[PDB]
């Protein structure tokens, strides 16, 4: 009885960040609400993306109505298409702080960064989730104040020469967040 | 046992006093108790009212406005509120009915707060309103109608969360 | 020793659904009566199925004599075929309560949703299975009311630009229905 | 001493029926209401009745300013007339849940269903009671849900060839109702 | 306080039938399922019936998707009709295992054989019930092989001279399954 | 609940019936055979019959292969018809051992003796039955030896003098065999 | 438990001699084990066997009677006897074969001896016969054939005995 | 150390069979043989088999001799070939009693039935085993009554449009019998 997923875990150093203290009252309600948003349709042709967790659609969308939103759980997982055991697809991926100053086109050339050759019909096609080590960022994604190292995901796709079709992989970032205190605003919509 | 969350909210539910209307809201489905609701499997009304906000126009133009809450399943009509037991009757634009909270609590143990769950509910609150304006009709809207309360939700839906 | 059976298990969240208790009084005596039924033999174009448990034929044929049934167990099985190999195509599966409006076009923006690329590559072709969090949905699947949350499948299908001849996959539902509670109606058929 | 009225009770089996779950609280106040309503002036032609017990004139009534109501205890009475000893009148009886899609034409292919022979010199003419067996149905005759198993009554008389001049029996429904929690509505009639 | 219903009785005898023990293991789940089934419409004309339970349509619809069920209670029920008073009719009943020979035009020389006069005289008019001697009889009425012994009724009609205008008693077959072990076929229908 | 058959028990004294004493040696086999005989179909004339239960037919054709026969029960019960409520019949019944000379034209001469007016409709209907007091009669319906004290039954009928169609009452005698010790003779048939 | 009795029987399977002749008789349907189980659920048989009784023909015409007995699953036919283990052939009229205990026990043991329960049996006893008389053939009959047993009987079957 | 075979385990549930209980007496001696029955070459053109296992040649030449004969073990493999790596095929598998009423066009419609994508050289080649539940079905193959439920075997066969010169897959049958009580035949061969 085999899973199909396989893991291609970030290598992780300590790095702390600092957050604002909780004010003294009575614990606040707060929900939890899962997520996955669509962060990339590749293979198609060389692309690179440089997200800012904070601000994917679903994170926004989910941290509207609050004033205080963290990261419980977050990764970015790859997923091959029925183009991909055609097209194999280099693909890379790279978790930092908003604050760092790196581009994706430098995964190589940063600590966690690494590269994978998606596709192949010599190789695996299973989803591929780097989960993003949160310890090493700030999970902090909406708070009274902005931090400058909310997670950032950094990638990178370079595509065959003689394109496919169409993408030979779905991109992902799935992760769950655990909000509290609603934000006045317009609930008209 | 599943974490709850409250949010409260106000909608406009009728701009009125230009001309005479009746209105049977179930606030169940509101506008923003959809929209708040969207991403949950459960939620219920902790507190709901609703509010009469005057306007400019107000004062030239006297505007009935009547009141009623009922349970959905409650077979009264706006045509019916002087007759049923929350039933009230303002007027708006008159002597004591220019001033904001205007308010009209809903008695919630009266009905079913239930806005949203694994069952469809027949008793949740409904608002009922009759609105019964100047002939000599106002440029604009005599005052904004408003319903308001609290949310208490819990237990994620699983939908998309795109938007 | 490997077992011809892979798994793909659905991302969890805590969501509970509402049940009516039944009044007091002697338990009834409860079967068990286990099911299968095809949901869809994709793989020749490009399709989308979006099924309620609740209503699929055999779930009716089996609780016809009955007034109260739900879901002991229940999975979706991806079983690929000879056309599988030669014809990669992509299979997204979510379970989700009916209630939930989401769309097979939505299934990897959905949290639970999954992208798989059935064919093609080395290990692509076991059958895939994706068990329903029943724990996530609400079981009854016949009652004295009707619920809004029973388990509803979303299937989506992507094929191959040049069709395969066939069909490259058959897809099945498989479950345990227990029921109790004899409805008092007419016999003779 | 004997006591002017016989009983004719219906097959049972046990078959339990689910019900909205009481709100944590105080217990709120109930008062019970006796009923007893016409429900079929029989005898001078073949009719058949199928009656939702939830909708006679007397339950509906006396439920309407409770927004919940529940039997307590509930029967049919048939009531031979002068016309009786005369006419002899088949007359079928049967109790099931509104959900039992039964019609009086198959009373006798219901397994509670029983048809009886009123009147005639050379028989008895006492009144004839068919309790409902509640514990069958769903007694929760309103609530804030709608339940598909209520109690529903099926009648069913085929009258002598040559009729009566008048009918041969009255037939009767009785019970008692528990309800509670006031509906607010018009009470001016 | 009497009860419309009348028992007849049969007389009985010990006679045992052979019936298959379960191969060891693990208990099946069993559930009950009540019915009743016509079995004719006498009065109008002389006429015999003799069925064999085991394949009456209710019991095979019932038994549909289980490979063993059983009788756990039957009984036959004459029921007088309006016709019934003025036209007395002679109606012979018997139960007999299905290996016995004989045939409705022999129930007086079968030993539990009964004949009875529905209508006419005074006390004719109530429910006759001949139960069956489940204990005589090879109660198995689906298993691993068919028994010749499993219960079968004979009824044998004797009309008036001048004809009713119409049937002066239904007969209907009531009673208890008690099943188990799926049959696994396909459930579509 | 009442049972559809009446009882009309003969005046007894005591008078014993000596009997060939078991032969020594170890306990023969046995068996019972319980039986139903037709013994008349009265009603349509006047009648009388006289039978040694010896030689009835069911008591014959059971015990051809037995060395020695013994009744363990034995009774006698009219089964009115539907003739019977419209031609009243008078019908005498009486136990005698076969050695007493009373003739069925003495029944009511002869101190057990009874006689019953079957059928009427202002009457009752219901089965009758005269249980043969055996204490006074010889059980032994076979042996090595000719006893001269066999039960014997008396019946004598009157009809209506405008007579019925039909018969008004069948008569049937029914009791149980206790047999052994086989009798070699031919069993061809 | 119930009670049991035990009836004999020989009854006459048939008569031959006078020509070429096979047969496989189920014992379970023969004649007198037939009126014998009339009035029974359940009989089986205690003891079983054949015998051949030769008459004034068989000394002037020799005969060969070829008996076996067979679970009435076998396939094994009367052209097989010698084939088979129960299989014996005589010569009646024969030098030794003219004499009445002619007789072939059926080996229960090697077979089913119910001949009627609840439920039908594929090995109840079965005889196979095979004659083959003298080419010029004898007037009447060299030999009666016969099937003798016990049955064990119990639990009545309630049909009519009239008769 | 690994082992070249794979196994895809049936689908099971709880459904017992019944049994002709041993008769009194002294153990008989028993054999137990293993068997394995070559039941289908496919792999070059669509075909369906529905084998009875009772009735497999060498069930039945092992059986020939004996009255009684059960299954300890019974599975069916699937065996790749040399035309296999080339050619594809759709092979589905479904035990069942053979009461069951499904033919193998029902297979995945029917609770335990698979079906599996042999060959292609992107995929595996192990032989596949496919054990029967034995527990499920009636192992008695021979007994002195023909049961219902003995196991049945239900194979489909899905070629490729271009068929491969020769069958892709040999499936065998295999299992071991338990024998005894001599079945007196001709043992000339």
């Amino acid at each position: 009885m085999e899973i199909d997923k396989e893991l291609a875990p970030q290598d992780r150093t300590v790095t702390v960040a600092t957050v604002l203290p909780a004010v003294p009252g009575p614990s606040p309600l707060t929900i939890k609400q899962p997520f996955q948003s669509e962060v990339l349709f590749a293979g198609t042709k060389d692309a690179e993306a440089s997200l800012t967790i904070a601000n994917i659609d679903s994170v926004s969308t989910l941290t509207t109505f609050y004033r205080h939103a963290s990261l419980e759980s977050l990764w970015v997982t790859i997923h091959p298409t029925l183009q991909a055991p055609t097209f194999p697809t280099t693909v890379g991926v790279c978790w930092v702080p908003a604050q760092s100053p790196v581009t994706p086109a430098q995964i190589t050339k940063t600590y966690g960064g690494q590269i994978f050759c998606i596709g192949g019909a010599i190789q695996t096609l299973s989803p591929l989730i780097v989960k993003c080590p949160l310890e090493m960022m700030q999970p902090r994604v909406k708070d009274s104040i902005q931090y400058l190292d909310s997670p950032k995901l950094l990638i990178s796709i370079t595509a065959q020469p003689t394109a496919p079709p169409a993408s030979t992989c779905i991109i992902t970032v799935s992760g769950t967040l655990s909000m509290h205190s609603p934000l006045i605003t317009d609930t008209s919509t």
